[PDB]
């Protein structure tokens, strides 16, 4: 996250943190059992990591939970990064608390011009390399779909939607792929891709959440 602050812990209780020897992607815990990614995100041997404020430090209110499965979407194409979007089952149930709690999915699509709340432990800088210990967090808007499709010429679907975000937050970043963007407290979308962090005229894109309950719902239900 650049242009961000940093949350607070264990004030998103939702967000987590994949590794695979090393923190690579967020997600988000929809369920004790559940977690939505990124599909672009997806590797196999995932741990998710719950409770977590320093993905550096063990501090107390962490849970570490081997994935059983992953499922990316059945339509994600990686070249367009549409449907960009997918499922990590836990081995075991999470046990939910004041810092380990699940986050709605939602019943509407979100409103362009809604603030949203973005976070994860990517990079914070716009041009060179930092990654934070700590999570990150950034308010940004949801654009218009005709100012996204204006800042993407010929690659915005119905499945995305941008979120300064175009003076350039000056965003999410590497490192902050396939966590929350969260608005009126429901997941609305996953961090997805960009050009660059541009953070001018380059806002982030994201997974548009709303389009995907029933695929989440009828998945989880046979899995
Ligand atoms: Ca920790």
């Amino acid at each position: 996250i650049v242009g961000g602050y940093t949350c607070g812990a264990n004030t998103v209780p939702y967000q987590v943190s994949l590794n695979s020897g090393y923190h690579f992607c967020g997600g988000s815990l929809i369920n004790s059992q559940w977690v939505v990614s990124a599909a672009h995100c997806y590797k196999s041997g995932i741990q998710v990591r719950l409770g977590e404020d320093n993905i550096n430090v063990v501090e107390g209110n962490e849970q570490f939970i081997s994935a059983s499965k992953s499922i990316v979407h059945p339509s994600y194409n990686s070249n367009t990064l549409n449907n960009d979007i997918m499922l990590i089952k836990l081995k075991s149930a999470a046990s939910l608390n004041s810092r380990v709690a699940s986050i709605s999915l939602p019943t509407s699509c979100a409103s362009a011009g809604t603030q949203c709340l973005i976070s994860g432990w990517g990079n914070t800088k716009s041009s060179g390399t930092s990654y934070p210990d700590v999570l990150k967090c950034l308010k940004a808007p949801i654009l218009s779909d005709s100012s996204c499709k204006s800042a993407y010429p010929g690659q915005i679907t119905s499945n995305m939607f941008c979120a300064y975000g175009l003076e350039g937050k000056g965003d999410s970043c590497q490192g902050d792929s396939g966590g929350p963007v969260v608005c009126s407290g429901k997941l609305q979308g996953i961090v997805s891709w960009g050009s660059g962090c541009q953070a001018k005229n380059k806002p982030g894109v994201y997974t548009k959440v709303c389009n995907y309950v029933s695929w989440i719902k009828q998945t989880i239900a046979s899995n």
